[PDB]
Parts: C-alpha cells; structure tokens; sequence
C-alpha cells in the first residue's frame, strides 16, 4: 500500500474510537497542537510536541517511512498528554484508552 495510506487508515480507525460516556472521539484533543501564542506554557513543558496532523504530514513528506517511527511518534504523543494533563482527567483517560488501541493495532498489523 505505502506508509501514508496505511497510516491514513490507522488514523481513521483511531478517530472511530469513541468515549463511552458522551461518544466524543478519543482523538479529539490529539488532532492538532495548541497555538503557541495562546498556549506558550505547553511548549515550555513539552520538549517534543506531537499531534495527529503532524504524523500524517510526516508520512507524506518522507520524514516517517516505517510503522516503527509512527509508533514511536504516537507514543511520544501519548506520553506528552499523560505528562501535561492531570491523572484521571478526561484528556489523560483518552490518551490511555487510545494508546491501548494503537498498541493492539500494531500487534494485529502483520
């Protein structure tokens, strides 16, 4: 297929993972990074920001070529969320539940 269509299909599945309480997509807060001017503290805390739109873009420009680099990118993304957001908050919960889905997705992909 190619790295981009493969990851493009992974994102579509991620976006279909819904929260059990209000059905909001678990990818809601991971779609894009905050605007730095409005959220300067975030970029002082998180040394390596990452978001879904950057992952897709990097699979389209040659930056990411394998699924291992994409899994490492997603892991950094989930690590940043768990680090910045309080444990138990809905962002923290979305990160864990979505990280469990991507872990399973990389195992089933063979």
């Amino acid at each position: 297929m190619g790295i981009f269509p493969t990851v493009e299909k992974l994102v579509e599945e991620m976006r279909e993972q819904l929260d059990e309480v209000d059905s909001h997509p678990r990818t809601s807060i991971f779609e894009k990074l905050p605007s730095k001017r409005d959220y300067p503290d975030y970029f002082k805390v998180i040394e390596k920001p990452m978001a879904i739109d950057i992952i897709l873009k990097n699979c389209k420009n040659g930056t990411y070529k394998t699924l291992e680099e994409v899994r490492q990118a997603l892991q950094t993304m989930f690590e940043n969320a768990r680090f910045y957001n309080e444990e138990g908050s809905w962002v923290y919960v979305d990160a864990d539940k979505l990280n469990e889905f991507t872990d399973e997705w990389f195992k089933e992909h063979s």
